[PDB]
DNA sequence: ATTATGACGCT
DNA sequence: AGCGTCAT
C-alpha cells in the first residue's frame, strides 16, 4: 500500500537517432534525400552488407545485416551510400563526429549518458521540477506536444494516425492534475515537453531527426521510443504498464534479448513480460541468481534504479577487422602490416581524443580469432600502453600474441587469424 | 562471409 | 585479468 515504492521517482528519456547513418549520408548528399537507401560496407563481397536503412527503404524488406545484392533483389532502385574505407579498413569517423553533433547539443539539457553512437538517456528530473515552477500551476497545451504518443491512448469512445495521435493526447491531458507538483503523471508530461523542445534543437541545428521515450527509468524509456518511430517519441506513464506488459514479448526488454531472457521463457513457461509479476522475488532469485531475479521482480511491475550515468564519451577507443573465409591472415608479414593498419588508426583517434578530452589511455588490449573459433574473441591479452605511437603499439600488440602461432614455421602463421582487434582503455585525466 | 564496435558481468 | 553476455 502506502509504503510499496512506484518506481516514479525520476523522469528518464531515451533519444535515439532514426536511420542514423542514412541521415548522416543523407545531409550529405541531397540526392539521396527522401528515397529509399541504405548504408553499406565493403563492396566486394556480395555488394557489401548493409548497416542502416531508410525507412523507405524498409517498407521494402530491406535490413541491417543483409547483403546489398540481396537488399537489390527487394528494391531494385535502392541506393547506397558506403562507409569511408583507410588502410585497408572501414573507418567509422564520419558517424562518430556526428554522434558529437548531437551528444553536444542534448547535453545543454541535461547530464546524458552515451549509450550508444546514436543514442543517450537524459535525465530530466531536475529540469523537469524546473519548468513547473515556471508553469505556475498552467495547464500544458497540446500545442507544446506536437509529435508525442501516450502510450495505451487513446481507450474507450479515428481512422486517421495523427489523429488517433491527438485523440490520446487529448485524453491524457485532460485528465492531467496540473495543481500537484509531484504528480508523476505531470512530471512525465513536462518531460515529455521537454524532449519536444531537445529535439527540436537536434533537428534544426544538425538537420537529423530523432524519437524518444519517455518514463521513470531507462528500459521503460528506450521500450517508448520504438514504439512510435520514425520522427516521434511516446510517454510511457506507470499505469500503462499492465497493459503494455501483457502483451510484451520477453525478448524485447533491453538485456532480455539473449540467453538469459530464452532462459525465463524456458523455465517458467511464460512468453510476456506482465506474466513474471506472479512470481515471488526469491523465486525469480533462485532461477537467475540475486541480482537479475531482483531486477526482473521490480522491471515487471514497470519499476528499475540504473542510474543514468554522467558519461558522454566512449570509455574504449578501439579498432577491429574480420579476415574471413580465405582472407584469414597466414602469415607473419601480413600479421604485422593489418596490426601496423589498426594500430595507425587507433593513434589518429588515440591523438584526436587526447586533444579534444584532457585524457590518455593507458593500457592496450589486443584481441584475435582463430580459424575455426565460433567464439567472438579467441584470446585477450593486455599490455601497458605508455605512448601514443603505430608503430609502437603494432610491435606491443604481436608480442603479446606471437606465440599463438602454432606453426613450427618462422613465417608462417598458423592457425591463419580471422580477426584482429586493438583497444585503448583505462584513461587517465592530462 | 551478420562487421565494427562498446558497456558491463562473472570468477 | 581474461572471458562471456548483450547491445547498436
Ligand atoms: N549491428 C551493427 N553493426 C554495425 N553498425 C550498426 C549495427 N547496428 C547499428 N549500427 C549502426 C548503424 C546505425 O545507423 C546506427 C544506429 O543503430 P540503430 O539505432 O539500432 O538503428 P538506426 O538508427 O539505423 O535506425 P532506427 O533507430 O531508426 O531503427 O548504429
Ligand atoms: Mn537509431
Ligand atoms: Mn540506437
Amino acid at each position: 500500500g502506502p509504503h510499496m515504492a512506484t518506481g516514479q521517482d525520476r523522469v528518464v528519456a531515451l533519444v535515439d537517432m532514426d536511420c542514423f547513418f542514412v541521415q548522416v549520408e543523407q545531409r550529405q548528399n541531397p540526392h539521396l534525400r527522401n528515397k529509399p537507401c541504405a548504408v553499406v560496407q565493403y563492396k566486394s563481397w556480395k555488394g557489401g552488407g548493409i548497416i542502416a536503412v531508410s525507412y523507405e527503404a524498409r517498407a521494402f524488406g530491406v535490413t541491417r545485416s543483409m547483403w546489398a545484392d540481396d537488399a537489390k533483389k527487394l528494391c531494385p532502385d535502392l541506393l547506397l551510400a558506403q562507409v569511408r574505407e583507410s588502410r585497408g579498413k572501414a573507418n567509422l569517423t564520419k558517424y562518430r563526429e556526428a554522434s558529437v553533433e548531437v551528444m553536444e547539443i542534448m547535453s545543454r539539457f541535461a547530464v546524458i549518458e552515451r549509450a550508444s553512437i546514436d543514442e543517450a538517456y537524459v535525465d530530466l528530473t531536475s529540469a523537469v521540477q524546473e519548468r513547473l515552477q515556471k508553469l505556475q500551476g498552467q495547464p500544458i497545451s497540446a500545442d507544446l506536444l506536437p509529435s508525442t504518443y501516450i502510450e495505451g491512448l487513446p481507450q474507450g469512445p479515428t481512422v486517421q494516425k495523427e489523429g488517433m495521435r491527438k485523440q490520446g493526447l487529448f485524453q491524457w491531458l485532460d485528465s492531467l492534475q496540473i495543481d500537484n507538483l509531484t504528480s508523476p503523471d505531470l512530471q512525465l508530461t513536462v518531460g515529455a515537453v521537454i524532449v519536444e523542445e531537445m529535439r527540436a534543437a537536434i533537428e534544426r541545428e544538425t538537420g537529423f531527426q530523432c524519437s524518444a521515450g519517455i518514463s521513470h527509468n531507462k528500459v521503460l524509456a528506450k521500450l517508448a521510443c520504438g514504439l512510435n518511430k520514425p520522427n516521434r517519441q511516446t510517454l510511457v506513464s506507470h499505469g500503462s504498464v499492465p497493459q503494455l506488459f501483457s502483451q510484451m514479448p520477453i525478448r524485447k526488454i533491453r538485456s532480455l534479448g539473449g540467453k538469459l531472457g530464452a532462459s525465463v521463457i524456458e523455465i517458467l513457461g511464460i512468453e510476456y513480460m506482465g506474466e513474471l509479476t506472479q512470481f515471488t522475488e526469491s523465486q525469480l532469485q533462485s532461477h537467475f541468481g540475486e541480482k537479475n531475479g531482483s531486477w526482473l521482480y521490480a522491471m515487471c511491475r514497470g519499476i528499475e534504479h540504473d542510474p543514468v550515468k554522467p558519461r558522454q564519451l566512449p570509455k574504449t577507443i578501439g579498432c577491429s577487422k574480420n579476415f574471413p573465409g580465405k582472407t584469414a591472415l597466414a602469415t607473419r608479414e601480413q600479421v604485422q602490416w593489418w596490426l601496423l593498419q589498426l594500430a595507425q588508426e587507433l593513434e589518429e583517434r588515440l591523438t584526436k581524443d587526447r586533444n579534444d578530452n584532457d585524457r590518455v589511455a593507458t593500457q592496450l588490449v589486443v584481441s584475435i580469432r582463430v580459424q575455426g573459433d565460433k567464439r567472438l574473441s579467441s584470446l585477450r591479452r593486455c599490455c601497458a600502453l605508455t605512448r601514443y605511437d603505430a608503430h609502437k603499439m603494432s610491435h606491443d600488440a604481436f608480442t603479446v600474441i606471437k606465440n599463438c602461432n602454432t606453426s613450427g614455421i618462422q613465417t608462417e602463421w598458423s592457425p591463419p587469424l580471422t580477426m584482429l582487434f586493438l583497444c585503448a582503455t583505462k584513461f587517465s585525466a592530462s
